[PDB]
């Protein structure tokens, strides 16, 4: 019945990767609405585009490394449905950094609760590769979205035009 | 309010495209759980997986050109829920194949109703940009998956042993 | 009489092309036009200057190929006069992007109708030389310069200073 | 039962095709014949030779390019036989250039012919592949062949003797 | 009120200066129209067309320069309609280039007017432009224009058909 | 009447070269055929496919370079009508070899009877011709396609399926 390969490796735990797998996959989904908002005529911001663009590819990134850790450990693939994002109109530049914030400190809770479970059933292999990583990006992550948010409230957006501009050139134009 | 760039872009169009957005990013999922599926302990075909990870980010990156036509012409993107695919297991190389076959005439199918509708709707760049960009990469793909079919065929997959793993090596291989 | 070229090539659609031809080498010297504006010493923005200014190359460059497609065809070039722009005074930077825009938008609209003549005369040469070479640069270009006016109108201008002068350095420089 | 690739794709597209197909032959033999003149001890010019052998290979190439499009689209190639050229004497060069002329007319109202019955049937794909690798490359082989012949004229051939060997030097060679 | 940068600079030069500007552009428009003709199907004159396509390209960038000077001195662009030229045929080779050693004559003409206006407004600035930039550019021209015209006329245009033939590929290219 | 280049060649050998011709040229639309039958998308074999296709172009040099041989000698080239091949369906890949390996025979007796008819007409030329660019050239493709024949046979050719898609790799890639 069990996989051949499988050893330490607890049914809670293979379907709480398959949780966060559709997690991901939800994330990445999610960053590609927010980067095809900033290159809309009416909005017209390339680099808060390519940005976000870049961070949807990271999160289907995550999502593959998770199931390659699903088939390493043993663990069988079942996929969900990857729901659309809550927002179709995300207003501004500052409003879809406070969302992925938001998003990533989500994910970050989902990740602590999976090594917490990880913890429980004894499974050092699964600590370690969310520890390595998961964790440490996530932290990162957060702490330059909110950067980017630490910013953009200062210079006035979005009241003040001038400044999602300003940032989109200087911030994410390097 | 409404689009400045906007012109000769019919409302159904604009939504025809949303609609076929979400046909290329479920193809994305459609290739992705293949992928995974090959990469299992008990089915192990490195290049089978490979080269579906490699189909599948190409149907990402059809769904992302898409996204940007849609807001080249002015209109507005509204997304759904990336719906699972059919099945979990795809049983055997083969069969990956047979519904890789069918899904992309699927694909196709949806865009050649997509010129349908916008050559009633008299719009020459819509019309070409499907023919460039999609109905040539369709076709170029429809026989290719035919040709891995027949291959796979003639050898005796799956129920001949070394037929997908000889494949594996040699036409998925390079 | 006829070319030795001619083959479903419609007495209606050569004469379309010299329109084209003509409405083309306008949209030149607006862009023309626009350029020396910012080349003013009370305008100085010397990026507005350099960004109509390619695109006033760039609209002789489709004006000198649609001149080429008649040849090619075995249609005869008939040139007219080159009409003067409607105002001489651009007043902003913002100002001629959004003028511009409706030119691309009105050069646009006249490529959709000769598109539209070449299928109702069976012409698939003429309707692939338009979509390969014209529809797709103009919808790009529209495009380009309605993110220009958002980001221009955001920002403030003309009436914010700096507005019109940073973009000039950012995004056109 | 049909192809398992096959997918809009009508039946009198298909059977066209191979007609398309026995063309291209038939003007790559006859450019080929036309080549092979030029090269006989009394005729003598090897640009003219070397020209119009390279109008056979390209030929060969898109007779061979449509057997691609044949596969691909599901489409069976039935081939038929290669007509011997119409003449053997081809007489000069204006007149080879002359009856070049007439063959690539020929082959182009023949694709456009192709084109509308693919437009007749909804497929768009054999539309855009006639109109991209085919329709654009036969009014540049009509003009380019239109140009030789009004040159050849004004120099005064095949009366005038060295209008046909200087034109092989400079236009050709 | 006068520009901040506007010092010893008449309205009149002002004046004569945009309508310099157009008859540079004038000039460039007519050069482009002599391109067309050349790359016509029943002229197929290559070397002709890439010659008098430069000299239209030539022109665009006198006028651009002269609109430069305009905004430099302090003075105001007020641009006119590029008339089309006195002739859509332009005939021959032979012909084009008397009507472009005729164009070029009547173009120094007016720069020579204008140089005794700048230089009675004891305008040094001014009469050193035109001198560096234009007379001295309208004089190698016009003698290069007479070059041609000259040996195209020994060499016996237009009766002679291979005559522009050979001028095409041995001068122009 | 007789080429001024003529001498000692037959006019039995001019008439029989054209029959060659005209074989090697079939012998280039056979292996086009054939080249082409395992591009379908139902055999999908792409090595087999490109080793026929190169036959067919080299059938093709075979076929010029007779030609040019015709013209060396003061004969005139005559061409008939390229007779379709036998077959469209090729059925496999091994039978496609023996195909081929009876085609490269044919080929070869109609070169020996052509050298016997030269030996006869005592043309030292004619018969080293096809010597050194046809005889040696004729043994190794039949020995070449003798070795592909044996090993698919061997290898159980085409009943067991995974013969010729191996072969396809390993020999001909
Ligand atoms: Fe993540
Ligand atoms: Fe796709
Ligand atoms: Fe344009
Ligand atoms: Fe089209
Ligand atoms: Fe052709
Ligand atoms: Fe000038
Ligand atoms: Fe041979």
């Amino acid at each position: 019945s069990p996989s051949q390969v499988r050893q330490n490796y607890h049914q809670d735990a293979e379907a709480a990767i398959n949780r966060q797998i559709n997690l991901e996959l939800y994330a990445s989904y999610v960053y590609l609405s927010m980067s095809c908002y900033f290159d809309r005529d009416d909005v017209a911001l390339k680099n808060f585009a390519k940005y976000f663009l870049h961070q949807s590819h990271e999160e289907r990134e995550h999502a593959e490394k998770l199931m390659k850790l699903q088939n390493q450990r043993g663990g069988r693939i079942f996929l969900q449905d990857i729901k659309k994002p809550d927002r179709d109109d995300w207003e501004s530049g500052l409003n879809a950094m406070e969302c992925a914030l938001h998003l990533e400190k989500s994910v970050n809770q989902s990740l602590l609760e999976l090594h917490k479970l990880a913890t429980d059933k004894n499974d050092p292999h699964l600590c370690d590769f969310i520890e390595t990583y998961y964790l440490s990006e996530q932290v990162k992550s957060i702490k330059e979205l909110g950067d980017h948010v630490t910013n953009l409230r200062k210079m006035g957006a979005p009241e003040a035009g001038m400044a999602e501009y300003l940032f989109d050139k200087h911030t994410l134009g390097g």
